[PDB]
Parts: C-alpha cells; sequence; structure tokens
C-alpha cells in the first residue's frame, strides 16, 4: 500500500477553510470542513424542507440520483458549539482525492439558519476517532484504514493565511502523508493522552516572558475545525487582560495600532515552545488607532470529559503543519511555509 491522497482547501476570511467530496454515483460534490475534533460525516439532504434557509443556499444530497445509495434511515442528531443538526443514515461511495470509499454519513434535513446561514460549506467530514461519533458509526478515516492504500495511517494539514491572490492555495489535506513543500525541518510528535480524541498535554502558556497560564499543565486538543485558539472562559480573560483586548458580543479586539506590539503568545508542547506573534494572532485590518481589530482567539467551554481543554484550532495550524498520525497516536507539528 503506496498512496498518499490530497485535496485543495478554499480558505475563506481565515476561518473557514474547505474542501471537496463527491458521493454517489454520478458522484454530487459537497462542500465541507474537515474536522479533527468529530467523527459523523454529513451533508444536507433533498428532503430538508425549504423552510430551513440553511437548506434553501447549501448543496443537497439526492439519494435517488445515485445506483451506489444504501437507504439505513436510522435517525442521527449531531451537537456542536454553534449549534445541532439532525437527520438520518444514508450509505453511499465517497471520494475524497484518491480514495473511495464507502461510507455511512448523515443526510441531515433540520438545518438551522444559526449559524448555518454563515457556513461557506456545505456538510462536515469528522476526522475524529470512532469513541466521539455519534450513534458509532465508522469514521470515514477508519473506513480507509480498512482499505490498506495508504502509504502511512496518517493525515496532515496545511492551512494557508487568506490572500488576495487569484491563485495561492488556501490549504491542503494530505491522507497517507505529509507534504513537505508546506513545512520547514522535521516533526516534533507529541503523543496523545489516550486513543479516542486529537488531544496532548499543555504544561503551560505564556503572554511575553511571564508563565501566565495553564501554569500547572492543561489540556490542548488539536482541533482543524476551529477558526480560533480557545481557552476556557477563565483562562481567556486572564490572557485578554494581559493583551489590553475588549469583549464584544462575537468577538475580543484591540484598538489596531497597538496589535504589532502586543507580546507573543507561546505554548508549551512536547518540552518545545509554540510561538504565535501578535502578527500571527490579530486581523490587523487596518493600524488605525480609531479602528478596533478582532483576535484569532476567544473562549469556549468545553465540558467533560473532553473538556476544559483549550483548543488549537487555524489561528495555530496556519504557522504549524500538523500530522494526525493514528498509527502511533501522535501529533506532528512543523514550522509551516
Ligand atoms: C469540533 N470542532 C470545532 C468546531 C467544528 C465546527 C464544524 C462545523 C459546524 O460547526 C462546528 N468548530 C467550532 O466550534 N468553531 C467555533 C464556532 C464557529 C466554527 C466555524 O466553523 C468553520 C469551520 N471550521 C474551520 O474551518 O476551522 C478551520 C463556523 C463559522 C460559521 C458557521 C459555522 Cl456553521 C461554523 C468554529
Ligand atoms: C441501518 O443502520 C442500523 C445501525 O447499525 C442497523 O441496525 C443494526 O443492524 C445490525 C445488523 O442487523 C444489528 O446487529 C444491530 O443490532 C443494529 N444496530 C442497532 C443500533 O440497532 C440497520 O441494520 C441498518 N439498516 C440497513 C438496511 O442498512
Ligand atoms: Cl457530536
Ligand atoms: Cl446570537
Ligand atoms: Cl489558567
Ligand atoms: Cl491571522
Amino acid at each position: 500500500g503506496n498512496t498518499t491522497s490530497s485535496v485543495i482547501l478554499t480558505n475563506y476570511m481565515d476561518t473557514q477553510y474547505y474542501g471537496e467530496i463527491g458521493i454517489g454515483t454520478p458522484p454530487q460534490t459537497f462542500k465541507v470542513v474537515f474536522d479533527t475534533g468529530s467523527s459523523n460525516v454529513w451533508v444536507p439532504s433533498s428532503k430538508c424542507s425549504r423552510l430551513y434557509t440553511a437548506c434553501v443556499y447549501h448543496k443537497l444530497f439526492d439519494a435517488s440520483d445515485s445506483s451506489s445509495y444504501k437507504h439505513n434511515g436510522t435517525e442521527l442528531t449531531l451537537r456542536y458549539s454553534t449549534g445541532t443538526v439532525s437527520g438520518f443514515l444514508s450509505q453511499d461511495i465517497i471520494t475524497v482525492g484518491g480514495i473511495t470509499v464507502t461510507q455511512m454519513f448523515g443526510e441531515v434535513t433540520e438545518m438551522p439558519a444559526l449559524p448555518f446561514m454563515l457556513a461557506e460549506f456545505d456538510g462536515v467530514v469528522g476526522m475524529g476517532f470512532i469513541e466521539q461519533a455519534i450513534g458509532r458509526v465508522t469514521p470515514i478515516f477508519d473506513n480507509i484504514i480498512s482499505q490498506g492504500v495508504l502509504k502511512e495511517d496518517v493525515f496532515s494539514f496545511y492551512y494557508n493565511r487568506d490572500s488576495e491572490n487569484s491563485q495561492s492555495l488556501g490549504g491542503q489535506i494530505v491522507l497517507g502523508g505529509s507534504d513537505p513543500q508546506h513545512y520547514e525541518g522535521n516533526f516534533h510528535y507529541i503523543n496523545l493522552i489516550k486513543t479516542g480524541v486529537w488531544q496532548i498535554q499543555m504544561k503551560g502558556v505564556s503572554v511575553g516572558s511571564s508563565t501566565l497560564l495553564c501554569e500547572d499543565g492543561c489540556l490542548a486538543l488539536v482541533d482543524t475545525g476551529a477558526s480560533y485558539i480557545s481557552g476556557s472562559t477563565s483562562s481567556i480573560e486572564k490572557l485578554m487582560e494581559a493583551l489590553g483586548a475588549k469583549k464584544r458580543l462575537f468577538d475580543y479586539v484591540v484598538k489596531c495600532n497597538e496589535g504589532p506590539t502586543l507580546p507573543d503568545i507561546s505554548f508549551h508542547l512536547g518540552g518545545k515552545e509554540y510561538t504565535l506573534t501578535s502578527a500571527d494572532y490579530v486581523f490587523q485590518e487596518s493600524y488605525s488607532s480609531k479602528k478596533l481589530c478582532t483576535l484569532a482567539i476567544h473562549a469556549m467551554d468545553i465540558p467533560p470529559p473532553t473538556g476544559p481543554t483549550w483548543a488549537l484550532g487555524a489561528t495555530f495550524i496556519r504557522k504549524f503543519y500538523t500530522e494526525f498520525d493514528r498509527r502511533n497516536n501522535r501529533i506532528g507539528f512543523a514550522l509551516a511555509r
């Protein structure tokens, strides 16, 4: 077995990254987020009523136009930090890359306007473990591993920084390996705490020189479906004070002129310092002192058993190419380029 597939990703404003999959024969394509913090695959269903304006605005899967579709109809409900989708299970072949696998996924027939009217993508391909899958549906990567087609039992993420270029690649996911065009040096591997969750230990978070946060250790989820870095309300309040940031309704901001001279924030992982500077974490839409600029960091209280935990989302992954290694239960980071 020696295949390594690769899916190009569109980068929308540094907050949503999504690629295409095809479902059925002939394929119906969908825009989907590849999410290490969840484990189910779903797309909107042709059976989704118009009453759901999010189903009006996205691509719908029509079972009856595919010959490889296999009925199941068991009910499915998925709860995310953003809201809940609901529908039922269907089997069909899914193409990502590269690779064709037979999969159980959700056809979604309830999709709330909040917040899917803001989703540039249609559905989600969860990349987490079966342990976290609702209905214990076998996850796509498990089904792929079963095929024995992959060079190595790993996948990795490159997320680029938004750009004005017509060209210039938003991001890329590799299945089976990592792409040395988008990282320098070698991977520093850190071991999962346990199989079941893409989560490692974190020994501290510092702002400036001082170990401000997580001073006695804490957890970090490595969450490719998260836009920002997240911590618990209690940590984030502390961090945001340190930066002089202001809490608004949807974000934290600073005066744009102040952004560039804000302290670095470092994350202490597997014995090393992973530093994002204020250029990595302020959306500097101008440098005016009369404007407010958003930070790519916010509070999310992730409930037990998976939290309390930080999550290292795109703000972090932009700087560090990330490889998810299911064979050895570990995560590798190297500098992205
Ligand atoms: C379990 N993993 C973390 C979850 C996963 C999301 C998958 C899709 C449905 O929601 C959950 N993400 C979050 O909790 N986020 C915080 C709130 C907004 C999300 C944000 O997701 C863009 C896709 N994520 C991305 O490109 O990461 C690089 C979003 C923004 C606007 C509308 C929607 Cl519907 C979702 C990010
Ligand atoms: C739809 O999916 C459900 C979920 O697995 C299937 O129900 C299982 O069927 C197997 C085989 O008959 C049983 O051993 C299990 O007891 C069932 N699981 C549950 C949770 O009930 C069902 O068979 C599928 N239907 C079709 C036709 O695909
Ligand atoms: Cl869930
Ligand atoms: Cl609201
Ligand atoms: Cl803390
Ligand atoms: Cl940024």
